[PDB]
């Protein structure tokens, strides 16, 4: 009687994931369950979230894996962090 | 109280997942989520699983988009088909 159905959180968050993050493997892969949009480092100024520096990507928000599993906790985009 | 932790279902599938699969974006969501792990063109020669044509890689499994779905309605690995 459990759900089959992944929830869709991540909705239009579109994040360039750097190989070098910390624990990279499992958040690229709940960042992907959630319904978050991964894009390629080529494609990385189309981003509307990103981990560290905005110097590349004004005005994309500042976001931590922190603040990924957050959301996943509250099953919701929670405020950024 | 509902679970925060995806199912490890396709831990060890290494699939190559052809853009032209009908149904590609929920496919590669929904085998990401649980635990499977894409190969991408490149490697496709490392899969144990194929979708098609076995012709390129004799010993992989052949399975279907039908095969991941089952798969995931039984939250383990089903005889393949």
């Amino acid at each position: 009687s459990q759900t089959k159905v992944l929830l869709d959180i991540f909705t239009g968050v579109r994040l360039y994931l750097p190989p070098s993050t910390p624990d990279f493997s499992r958040l690229r892969r709940y960042f992907v369950a959630f319904d978050g949009d991964l894009v390629q480092e080529f494609d990385m100024t189309s981003a509307t979230h990103v981990l560290g520096s905005r110097d590349k990507n004004p005005a994309a928000q500042q976001v931590s894996p922190e603040w990924i599993w957050a959301c996943i906790r509250k099953r919701r985009l929670v405020a950024p962090s």
